[PDB]
Formats: structure tokens, sequence, C-alpha cells
């Protein structure tokens, strides 16, 4: 294996050096690299077990088998001796740059993953082009680099969120001891929206100065994969060219679905505009169920608003089905309507949003329940939240070759390669993975690695923690309860359970009995914890840790041997002990 | 193994059954006892390995090898047949209450760990006393049972925490939009204390509840060993009595240590004093250094008092020494003042506390600094925190034959056994161990298990967490660096580390690079986690679920791994790359 690995390292890298550490000809190649500021990908064969063996192995490019080596391209380039030539006679430099393409590594997609492979990439000497661009909304709504968790998603929704989650902070105040009056007290939403945009202006700001600061080429372009190594863009001005690539990168993320009725796309809007919003939406409808829906729904009722949700069938498909209860259970109790059962059948227009004012309009929505019963119910905004889809169309020909599955995302090995070599997918629209900001990151970094740092480790999909920021969070690493009864069976499983109650909420009067944990186990593999699951304060802080844990093979005994801190509400799980085959109840 | 494992299980338990599963006799004995409310452990043969060599080792006791057999106070009982005689000839209720001693099982001191105890030995059949008296503070203050940390340790400490958390919450909102005007929010001490006191008084009554429902009786009475079998009882009407007890438990913990100076016992107070003051502290003076000057020095400033806190030499000695500063530096930015290399020589008194106005007195305090300048200066109030100390001089006749150490501790074996064999000690008493509510309450439970249930399992004190409940919080699980190089050597040690910002601080505009996370990690143990360490919000919760992993033996390769979940503080640990060695900036 360790020929196939060379190989495919000494054609991918853009400029590497092989090395040892304890070599002073290594070093002095190093220094003169450094003082050129000729970034560079370094192997250490002195680290490496098979390092003899690679050594062997060079030969078969350089004819010789000492370090360092420097390859460029594919090619190697010299021993100590060789590049110094080069660099005394002012040749290294043209030589580190020829190439038959203009990049070694184009990004179609300036968010998450994309951001993170390009910046990575370029550590190792590949030039790098990212290219982002933003498909204005049905009203116009655009923003800046960064990708979806950035502008329109993670951070404004957890920003916005941490304000409702202030409201409960001002009423909790008064039980211990502040003089305010919460009943006086209300939220200005543009004065919120205002702060939280000026945060996502930081980042779109920090990520400019991020590429230019790493000799990163950025492009607010529209880029279309016309051939394996030609991506032609549309500036902003309408102009068409084409830039060449070596490897490519897809990284274009997804996009808001809309129901095909009448009036929603004129005049719903999705959280592409909630989030920049410059009117306060007023009076709201949310239409659908998934982690999206409920967290809109959740902060905009935390903030004071009249909200309703409308739930075709279940609220977090995917998602453990007793714990997605328990959250809109919660949510129910707390202020959030649910009209049940029920399907939008059109949104007509009663007033038009006030530019000037910066007030919202007002729609009349006509629905209908599956008892057959009409739905009919005035809101000054509708959101819908139903579903994301990717959008490659618009970003490759068809004939290049690069495979999507039925939902139109791509069909990727296990090393994030396309049908096309050289193209590779991460994000979003990597089909069948978990779609998440750390995942994007954690794939586009180790991708960039093995493409031009001769990296080997892949990125672990499997066991990757989440948390729905629903107004009681919702925390979760590992198989749902019912995913792992259909796995194994019911008679293999064991689950321990208990609700809990932080002690922040006792002088504050709140609920007993409402935050619940549970571990799902598996009985004849030692008790093996499949999947873990909290609903409480601070769900993302408590689940984090555990996910090491879980990957590590965590057992029920590894949780009990394990000493809690207290007082939290994440100690709970180390003194679980009620099943639910004893049928005891978990309340305490 | 198994015939010592045996011998002292039959010799210990109060009311056992040797069982198997799938044994209608064993069942049939079961339900009897379960009707006539008698209490038991049961051992199921058929799930253990030596099972079937147990069978042969009960043959020692009862001259049979089968199943049923059941056991009262070291002494075989009978099979089904002779249960079922002495069941219908009503001699049952009779032969399971013999005994040389009224109680099973006297645990003398009624906090986390003694309930623990008592509750879980009551479970399978053990007579359990449970004694309690807490012993006046010099001004006069006592509470109810539960021990120190639901008294005047870790539950009012966190909650009055919290209290000054809102503080801040208040401040965020306005930044999140809300209208409040923080500058003119203040704060009352005595509706917090009241509500702070109402939720320990449910504690109190609940645990009382809980005993009287499992048929433990509590003493409110001060016991002193007096022999390995006989504890003297004083009760609150000085009536002086002896009862006896098979297995005796200490976990009578420590009480805050004063300084020998004039005035500190008659005009100081402690933390017994503070949880409960029924005046307002205002300007205050912490004297010490320890977690408990912190988090409550910490508080008092964050609910608006002028706090001081007067430091002999090093904040927090005994725990990583760069987080102690950094914990120190936050607090000294955000209105803590410090009184630093300084002792103090005198308090003298200038007015007394107002009782019927519920205000304070007010005292001088006279020190002196090691660079030779005098402190003088005025406070309302005074703390000492100044370490604590266990008081078993009032609870052992020394003639028992229990060995202390040098601090007054119990100096046990590594199944909390003294040196009287049917003495046991738990929590803060116990020589050399962590003291932790959570420790104190596993080591109790533990015991209770091998004591009266024939459990094997041992405490594991190793690598316990922690968290202070600083303003910004402390969370640690493992070594300290200075402790993990003193052990390893500094070449042996990698520290990967960063700074972080919490996102809910963004729009709060408050401090980059001040929130910091650091793992210690072997190099020649395949980069083995050694030591884990975060300042910043909701550390308890961080910090949890890593002991987990800890314990399992996590390397810095598992925390790479996992998946961070976004957007949290605690995923900063599944990103660390920069290390001490390297010299690179941790800001980011
Ligand atoms: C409301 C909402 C809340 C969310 N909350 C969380 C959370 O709390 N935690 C979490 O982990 N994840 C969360 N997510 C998911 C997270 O945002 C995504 O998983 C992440 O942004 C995906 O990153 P990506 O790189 O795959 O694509 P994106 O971040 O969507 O970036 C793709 C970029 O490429 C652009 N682009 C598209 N086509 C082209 C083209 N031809 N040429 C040039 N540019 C193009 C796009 O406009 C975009 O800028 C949330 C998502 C939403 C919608
Ligand atoms: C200010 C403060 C804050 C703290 N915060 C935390 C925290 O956040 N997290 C954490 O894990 N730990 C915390 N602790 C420590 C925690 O309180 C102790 O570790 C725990 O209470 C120890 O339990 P214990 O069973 O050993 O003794 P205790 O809980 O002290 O109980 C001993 C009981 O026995 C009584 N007693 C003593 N002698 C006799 C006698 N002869 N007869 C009858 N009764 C007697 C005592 O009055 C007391 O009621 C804190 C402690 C303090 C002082
Ligand atoms: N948009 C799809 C949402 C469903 C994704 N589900 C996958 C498995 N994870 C693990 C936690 O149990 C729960 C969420
Ligand atoms: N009252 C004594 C306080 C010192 C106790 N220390 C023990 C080790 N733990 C582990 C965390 O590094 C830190 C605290």
């Amino acid at each position: 294996g360790t020929s196939q690995w060379l190989r495919k390292t000494v054609d991918s890298a853009a400029v590497i050096l092989f090395s040892k550490t304890t070599c002073p000809y290594c070093k002095k190649v190093k220094d003169v690299l450094a003082e050129a500021k000729i970034k560079h990908a370094t192997i250490e064969l002195d680290q490496l077990s098979n390092g003899s063996a690679i050594q062997k192995c060079l030969a078969s490019f350089s004819k010789i088998e000492t370090v360092p080596q420097m390859f460029v391209r594919g090619k190697f380039i010299g021993d100590s001796q060789t590049v110094l030539k080069y660099y005394s006679n002012d040749e290294l430099a043209g030589i580190v740059n020829e190439s038959k393409y203009d990049y070694d590594l184009i990004v179609i997609g300036g968010g998450s993953g994309g951001l993170a492979a390009g910046k990575e990439a370029a550590k190792y000497g590949a030039k790098t082009a990212v290219l982002d661009y933003v498909e204005p909304t049905p009203i116009g709504t655009t923003w800046g680099l960064g990708g979806t968790c950035v502008n329109v998603g993670c951070i404004p929704k957890k920003l916005m969120h941490q304000a409702g989650l202030l409201s409960h902070a001002l009423e909790d105040a008064e039980h211990f001891g502040w003089s305010l009056d919460r009943s006086k007290i209300s939220h200005n939403w543009s004065t919120m929206v205002e702060g939280v945009q000026s945060h996502i202006g930081s980042l779109n700001w920090g990520y400019k100065v991020a590429l230019r600061d790493n000799q990163v080429t950025y492009l607010n372009a529209k880029g279309r994969l016309i051939s394996p190594h030609e991506v032609q863009i549309t500036d902003k001005n309408q102009k068409v060219s084409t830039i060449t690539g070596n490897k490519i990168i897809l990284a274009t993320g997804e996009r808001p679905k809309y129901p095909e009725i009448p009036g929603a796309v004129e005049y719903g809007i999705t959280s592409d505009d909630l989030f920049s919003l410059p009117y306060f939406p007023g009076k709201t409808l949310v239409i659908g169920a998934s982690y999206v829906a409920l967290e809109c729904a959740g902060f905009l009722a935390s903030l004071g608003g009249d909200v309703t949700v409308m739930v075709r069938s279940i609220l977090l498909r995917g998602f453990d089905q007793q714990m997605a209860e328990k959250v809109g259970d919660y949510m129910e109790n707390h202020g959030v309507k649910f009209a049940k059962l029920c399907v939008p059948d059109e949104i007509k227009q009663l007033k038009v949003v006030d530019t000037e004012n910066n007030k919202p309009g007002l729609l009349l929505v006509k629905g209908h329940y599956t008892d057959g019963k009409k739905f009919e119910e005035e809101f000054e905004t509708v959101i819908f939240a139903v579903g994301r889809e990717p959008q490659l169309s618009k970003v490759l020909c068809e004939t290049v070759g690069v495979k999507l599955d039925k939902n139109g995302r791509v069909v990727c090995t296990d090393d994030e390669q396309t049908t096309v070599s050289n193209v590779y997918a991460i994000g979003d629209i990597n089909a069948g993975k978990p779609q998440l900001t750390p995942v994007a990151i954690q794939a586009g970094r180790y991708l960039a690695r093995r493409l031009f740092a001769g990296a080997t480790e892949l990125t672990d999909y499997s066991n990757v923690a989440t948390t729905v920021f629903t107004p009681l969070e919702y925390g979760a690493c590992g198989l749902s309860e019912e995913d792992a009864i259909e796995k194994y069976g019911d008679k293999d499983i064991e689950v321990y359970h208990s609700n809990f109650k932080p002690l922040e909420w006792t002088v504050a009067h709140r609920e007993d009995n409402v935050c619940y944990m549970k571990l799902v186990c598996r009985k004849s593999d030692n008790m093996r914890v499949l999947g873990l699951h909290v609903l409480g304060p601070n769900a993302g802080e408590i689940t984090q840790g555990y996910a090491v844990a879980i990957k590590m093979g965590a057992t029920k005994a590894d949780f009990d041997r394990t000493i809690g801190i207290h007082p939290t509400c994440s100690e709970t799980f180390t003194t679980l002990h009620v099943t639910k085959k004893s049928g005891v109840s978990p309340i305490v």
C-alpha cells in the first residue's frame, strides 16, 4: 500500500518536501523556502514506521533514495543542491509556480466547508481560488461571504435564540432578587437584527481578510464546472470567463424549498430572509416541522410574538420521536400554537410590506386539516421551513460526468471523491452525510490535507452529535431509540432514563419533570451506549463531551464509574438507573 | 477468591437471598418476602460466571448447594420450604428482625455521603439509623438535614452564583434588543436569601420524608462512637443514651476554620453564615483564596457589592496555576478588588449588627503586606474562607481505635474501611480523597452495596472532574499542567490550547481572548489526555462529558476525530491544534 499512497501523494501535492527532522540538508531547504515565502507540505520520513520503504519508493520518481526531495505538481524538482541552484539563479519562483492550470484548487462555494478547505489547502502551497455567489431570494435578500451557517443559519439563529433565552432570564431575575418588572419590558426586533447583522458583517469581512492573508484568491462570481478542470465564472457585471484548476471542490450548499401553492413565493419568506428582516415579523405562521421551523418559531415566541406552527404530520422527522414530542410539548406550553395535521392551500395578500416604516404586511392563509375542517387565519408573516435542496443544475453542466442521486446531491466515495476523479464534494451537497457545519469543516480540512499534504485520515461521519436550539434545547448523539430497536431488536435494547430539574429552575419556579435524558444501550454488547439524548438548558454543552466517549465505544459502566460534577444538569448522566423495561417512573 | 467474597458477603448482609432468575422456588420466596414487606438483597447466581462455584461454597454455610437460600445477619435461615414454614407460622417477622444490635447500620452524619449510604443500605433490608446534628456557628446559625452542600455549600452557592450571572444577563439583554435599562435596576439581598432558603427548606423536608418512606430512623442528635458498635447520642434535650449498630459509617464532614487573631470569631463570619445571612453584607472583605473565597467574592460583586479579597500568597493552591491566574484576572477586571500578599492582624468592631432593621455592622480590619505597608480599611462584613477542617474529636473517643492522620481525617483502605473493621468513613473526612459531593454520594452508595448486597465495585477516585463557579467558571478534569510536567518531565508533555469567545458574547460586546481551554497530553503514551481545563460559561456542563472519555483513556486523536456541535463553547475541544511548545499565540 505504501507505493499506492506515494504515487497518489506525489501526483496531487502542489509543493511537497520529503524530509527528516534531523537532516541539516533538509533544514537548508526549509530555510530557503521559508525565506522565499514558498509554502509547502512536509513529510518527515523519520516519523513514519514505513519511512524507510517510502524512501525506496521515491527512487521510482526521483532516481534517488535520500532526503530531502522536493516535488512540484507531480514532478521531482531536486535534492538540496538542485533547489539551491534554482534559488541562487532566481529560477525557483518560476519553478514552483509552473502549472498546467491557473489554480491547484478551485472551491466552488464560499461556505463552512469550502472556506475551511481552501484555507487549509493554501497552507501547503496549493494555489487556491474560492468562488462564492449568493443568488438573491425572491424578495431580493442577499448577504456576504461565509455560507449558510454564518449568514442565514447557525450563527444568527443561535443569536436570536439567545435573545429569546434572555426573556426568561429577565423573568427569573425577579425571583433571584432583582428589582426588574418583566411585564413592563418589551423587545425591539430591529435593534436585535442590527446587532446580529453587525456581527455577521464582521465575519464576512474576517473571511475576506483571512483569504487575502493566506494568498487565496476570492472571486465573488458564480462558478459553473463545464469540464473536469474548467470553471466558467460570471461576475456581478455579467462578464463571463474561464479559469482552470487541477482539483475542484464542490461546496455549494442548499437553499430553502417553497411549496407549489399560490402566493408562497410572492408573499411568504424563508429563513434566508428572516435573519436580516428589516421589519418585525409580527403575528407569524411557520409552515413546517423541521429543526429550522421549530427553532425559528421558538425564538419568535420568546421575543413576545404571536406564533403558530403548521404541522403536516410529525415534528422533527428523522429524530427520536419521544424527544421530538417533548420538544414540541414544551413549546406549546410556553406560547407556541400548533396547527396539527394541517397543510396550506393558498397565501393571499391583504397588505404589502411597509418599506418606509419597517412594518410587515398582512396575509390570509387558507389550508385544511386531515379531519376536513378548513384553516383560514390572518398572519403578518408566513415563513416556509419545509426542507432545503441542492442547486447543482446551476453549477455543473451534466456533461461533466459528476453523478447525482435522485435528490440532486453528489454521490461520493468515503474520501469525498465524485465520479470525476479530480472533483470532490463536501458539506450539505454530499449525499448521505449529516448536514452540519462542523461536518463540512472537518471534511474540507481533512480532504485538503489528503490532497496536498499526503495525509490519509478520512472524516468519520458516524455518531455525529447534534443540538436543536428550541426554547428548551435538545442534544443527541447516536441512534434514536426507535432506530436502535429496529436494528437490534427490542430484546437486545435497554434504555436508562430520568427526568431532572436544573438547579437554576428551582428559585425561578420553573417546571419539575420536564427536562429529560436517556441512554439507549445494547445488552449483548456490554451495554454499549448506542444513543444519548438530553432535553434541557445548554444541551449542546452537555452533549459535546459525551460524543468523544461514544466515539470511543462507551458503555453504561463507563458512565457509571465516572463521577458527576455538582451542581450541573450533565451529572445526571452519571447516575442513571431506571430502565424503561422496569416500568418505574423516570420522575424525580 | 470466590470463597473469601462469599464469607464476607454472608457475614455482612442483613437479609440476602441467593437465587436464580428462572427458579420458581426462588420466585415463591421473593413473593412471600415482598408480600410481607421484607426488604432484601438478591444475588442471581445464573448471572455470574462463577455462579456454580458460589453454589458449592454456600454449602459451607447452609449444608446445601441449591437455590434459594436465605440468610439473615450471617446465619442461613432456610430454603423455600423453611421460609414458608416460618411465614405460615407467623415466625418470619421475628426471624428477619433478630439481631445482636439495634441497627444493621448507624450513619453518623446526615450529609451528602451519609444520606446516600443510609438510603441505599435500607433498600437491601439493613435496619438503618441516620444521626445528624448541626453545631451552631459562633453567631448562632444552624440549619436542617442534608449536610454542607445542601445547606451552606454547593446548593446555595450556585443559586447565588446564578443571581450574579443574571446581572450580566440583564446587561446583555439590552444589546439583544430588550428595552431594559440595567443602570436603573438594583438587587435585594433578602429577597434572594428568602428564595434560596425556601428551596433549602424543601430539601431538608424532602430528606426527612425520603428517610421515613424507606423505613430509616432519623435522629436529630449528636453521635459519639464510644466503642466499635456503640454510639452514644445526645438529643436536643441533652438526654444521653446508647444505641448499637453492626456497621458504622462516619460521614460527619468538615467546618470552616478561623484564624487565631483578635476579633475573628466575634466579628467575622464564614460561608456557614453567609447563605442565610438576614442582613445584606454590604462592603465586604473575603479573607482567603480558596474556591469558596473566590466563588463568594464573585457573586457578591456581581450583585453590586463592594468586594475585596485578601490573598496571603496565591489563588486556588492545588489547582492549575495558569488557570487560577486567569480566573482571578477576570474577577479583578469585573469589579473584585484584590489585596495581594496580605494577611490580617486584627478585626475591631465599629458597629454591631442591626437585628431590627437587618443591616450589617461595621468593622475595622488591620493587616499587613509583605512589603511592610499596613492594611487598614473599614468593611461592613468580613468573611473568613481560609480552609475547612474535620471535627472528629467530638465524634470518636480516641480509645475506639480509629486511626486519624495529622489533619484529623480518617485513614481508610480503598474500600472506605477504617482501622476498626466494622467502621467506615466517607466524604470529606476520608483522608486523601477529593472533597466533593458526588464523590461522597458514590462512595456511600457503593459502600452500602458492598456491605449489604454482596457487591464488589469500589469507588474510583482518579480523574474526578471539578468546577469552580467563579464569575467566569473554571472546569477541570485530571492533572494540572505543572503536576503533569513534574510527574513525566517537560519533554514528555505536549499542551494544546486555544482562546475562544462564546457566540453569546459577540452581540453583547464582551471580551475576545479571555475564555481559554487546554489539553495537557503525554507524548510517549499516544498523546493521552492527562488533564483538561476550560475557563468559560457553563464550564461544568462543558467538562462533565469529557470526564467519561478521560476515564476511558482518551487521547488527543480521540478528541480530533470527534465532530463538534455548532455553535457551542465545548466544540473548540475538538479542533485544538496550537501547542505551547510551538510558541504560537492561542488567541483567535
Ligand atoms: C436556519 C438554519 C439553521 C442552521 N443551524 C445549524 C446549527 O445550529 N449547527 C450546525 O452545525 N449546522 C446548522 N445549519 C446547517 C449549516 O448551515 C450547514 O450545514 C452548513 O452551512 C453547510 O455548509 P456548506 O459548505 O455545505 O454550504 P453553505 O454554507 O450553504 O455554502 C455554500 C456557498 O456556496 C454558494 N454557492 C452556491 N452555488 C454556487 C455557485 N455556482 N457558485 C459560487 N457559489 C455558489 C452559496 O450561495 C453559499 O454561499 C443550519 C442551517 C439553516 C438553514
Ligand atoms: C461554600 C462551599 C461550597 C461548596 N460547593 C461545592 C460544589 O459546587 N460541588 C461539590 O461537589 N462540592 C461542593 N462543596 C463540598 C461539599 O459540600 C462537600 O464535599 C460535601 O457536603 C461533603 O459531604 P459529607 O457527607 O462528607 O459531609 P457534610 O455534607 O458536611 O455532612 C456531615 C453532617 O454530619 C453533621 N455532623 C458532624 N458531626 C456530627 C456528629 N457527631 N453527630 C451527628 N452529626 C454530625 C454535620 O453537621 C453535617 O450535617 C462545597 C463546600 C462548601 C463549604
Ligand atoms: N434534516 C434531517 C434531520 C434528521 C437527521 N437525523 C440523523 C440522526 N441524528 C442523530 C441523533 O439521534 C438525528 C437527526
Ligand atoms: N481544597 C483543595 C483544592 C485542590 C484540589 N485539587 C485536586 C486536583 N483537582 C483536579 C483538577 O486539575 C484540582 C483541585
